């Protein structure tokens, strides 16, 4: 099946996309909500982005954990690559979205 | 100890009070935004009765190795609630966000 | 965009199913864990099952309100039901796997 | 309050008392499974060495309106640490299940 199966692989590295650009709306969005509530308070906004790095490099290493059982490159892989990117990708949207919430 | 038994009380309170503040500040987000829109309000106190009853449906199943009522499943049951609840702070947080 | 482009609708439903099947993997190994370490433990299986469906009406309720904007049988609420779907059933599905490792 | 203040800090603790063990339970459940698979213990140990550091990375963003060095910013620090923890031990737990 997802050894073989050509929506669900070309569907995984889509939402991984979909996911990914809706993370960057979600940033980008509480960038501005952060500079609404306290300006340009000093350090804030390069808190946000050093955390939002680290982040990134966080969920790498948890995706490789994730796929460790897999061959690296195979259909296999990459569905389940793209399937942990994408779902990493909406827990982190959501918690930048509660932060901006943040009163 | 007494101050395990106060400590997951107190923070399961913490938690509740959070929680309460997050489903308000929702609310007025809510009617900032899209003022008294049909539905909006019920759907939202709706979904966050049957929230609710999930909590406790999951805490039952949590808690299963606990004997009841004894101070171990109290402590147990309030460490399952506050978590709960901030997970459910959280994601209201994160709704009207736009 | 999402209003009309094929393949971000089709996979979206797409993913809502995936989504699904692998939830209900993951509450069929829960139920096996957790007869594994209490055997037939008096309500137990009763109480997951109970929690479960509890769990699927948050679901709908849930993404009824995230819904809420968007015109129901629209491309844009398809799409924004089914990823809600998606997105809860994963989370739903991490939490069932986490609760069969509390030793 | 010195009760508010002991709480948060004593909460922290058994959170990260929990996350230790589901760390230490995942070790074993994936070697269980897989044996010395190899580079399977090094990227667990890699992943949470840098979830340490966006732990402490997203406390200070969640922590900003507070003064460092305060009982106010402590009590916060605490209250996040321990949600994160939280939150990290369930994602451990939930590794290893196949």
């Amino acid at each position: 099946n997802v050894e073989t199966d050509q929506q669900t692989f070309a569907c995984a590295a889509f939402n991984k996309q979909v996911a990914e650009r809706e993370l960057q709306s979600a940033y980008d969005e509480l960038i501005e909500r952060m500079r609404d509530q306290f300006g340009d308070e000093a350090g804030l906004m390069s808190r946000i982005e050093a955390a939002e790095k680290v982040w990134s490099q966080l969920r790498d290493a948890d995706c490789k954990v994730e796929t460790h059982a897999e061959q690296p490159g195979s259909n296999a892989y990459q569905i389940a690559w793209n399937s942990c990117i994408a779902q990493r990708s909406d827990e982190r949207a959501e918690y930048l979205r509660s932060l901006g919430s943040q009163n």
